[PDB]
């Protein structure tokens, strides 16, 4: 009895820490793009 209420808290805690995560993917998005954009520049660089 104990167990199954421990687990369903788990599983809201779960869904809680995915959202809250999924909020800051979009916020470090920007900052991701960015430094992905400058390391196929800095690639092409190489080449010429």
């Amino acid at each position: 009895k104990k167990t199954t209420i421990e687990i369903t808290e788990q599983q809201q805690k779960a869904k809680v820490t995915e959202a809250e995560i999924n909020i800051q993917r979009e916020h470090y998005r920007v900052v991701a793009a960015e430094g992905s954009m400058l390391y196929f520049l800095v690639i092409s660089l190489s080449v010429m």
